């Protein structure tokens, strides 16, 4: 439709011939079912992702299903793909600042996200999940590695390869991110719901500025903070990402109460998507 069909052989020439070599080195390799490689089609930088085979032929076409009937400011665009036997490409509109993970640890040395910036990301990402949600859509795999920042660093949802259409209902395959996934999702349950829980470790995130799983952490799972502050071992100002000047507490506060409100491990009791993105808007005004 809207999407350019390209030949693998067009996105080899696009790619260098798919360089895995990091771009800082000087290839074209930007991230990581499968690698994101940097991309020249005229005077358009763009992001080609190349990713069982029946599978991966299914996520695939259900990215473009998605990608089809979902376009907004807060979700990634795909200008076209390629289905050349098993080598499968995704080609989307260039994000130049990455993944919130990266701007989140400050990789590649790039300057800390103020609280002002954050708070726009955190409003973005949640219009991006209503529209999928509004538009019958589950995500299954919400996390900071999967929202990409464009050169005003406006939030964009990515990976609707294993995106689910919504009555909640169970499965047999269980996919998804553990230090994300909400109680019933690990338990197979497939809910709009399991999304809200998953951006609730997002907002905890963009708060503290740590990563949902650290190995030589304690508490390991940056979930379990919600825990420690409602048993008032530890406080929120304790775990506020020092790499910050402009965050005040009353706003801070504010989406900790939404993230704890998204993070209820009773589905049912948790806000729906339209209410997150009332909340963090108010959190602005
Ligand atoms: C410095 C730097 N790091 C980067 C990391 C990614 C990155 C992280 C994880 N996937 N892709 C990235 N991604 C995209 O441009 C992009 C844009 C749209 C869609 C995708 C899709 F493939 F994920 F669907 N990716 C750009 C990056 N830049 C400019």
């Amino acid at each position: 439709t809207r999407f350019h069909s390209f030949s693998f052989y067009e996105l080899k020439n696009v790619t260098n011939n798919f360089d895995e070599r990091p771009i800082s080195v000087g290839g074209n390799k930007m991230g990581e079912f499968g690698v994101v490689y940097k991309g020249y089609v005229n005077n358009t930088t763009v992001a080609v992702k190349k990713l069982t085979t029946e599978e991966l032929k299914q996520q695939f076409d259900q990215e473009i299903k998605v990608m089809a009937k979902c376009q907004h400011e807060n979700l990634v665009e795909l200008l076209g793909f390629s289905s050349d036997g098993d080598d499968l490409c995704l080609v989307y509109v260039y994000m130049p600042n990455g993944s919130l993970l990266d701007r989140l640890s400050c990789l590649d040395g790039t300057p800390p996200l103020s609280w002002h910036m954050r708070c726009k990301i955190a409003q973005g990402a949640a219009n991006g999940i209503n529209f999928l949600h509004e538009n019958h859509h589950i995500h299954r795999d919400i996390k900071s590695a999967n929202i990409l920042l464009d050169e005003a660093f406006t939030a964009k949802i990515s990976d609707f390869g294993l995106a689910r259409a919504s009555q909640t209902v169970m499965t047999s395959r269980i996919v998804g991110t553990t230090a994300y996934m909400a109680p019933e999702a690990l338990r197979g349950e497939i809910t709009p719901k399991s999304d809200i829980y998953s951006f609730g470790v997002v907002l905890l995130e963009i708060i503290t500025g740590l990563p949902a799983v650290d190995e030589h952490r304690e508490p390991q799972l940056l979930l379990d903070i919600k825990e420690e502050i409602e048993d008032e071992e530890k406080t929120i100002e304790d775990y506020i990402d020092k790499k910050m000047n402009d965050a005040d507490s009353t706003s801070v506060e504010a989406m900790y109460s939404v993230a704890s409100q998204c993070l209820h491990e009773k589905k049912n009791k948790r806000p729906d998507i339209k209410k997150v993105q009332q909340l963090l808007q108010e959190m602005t005004a």
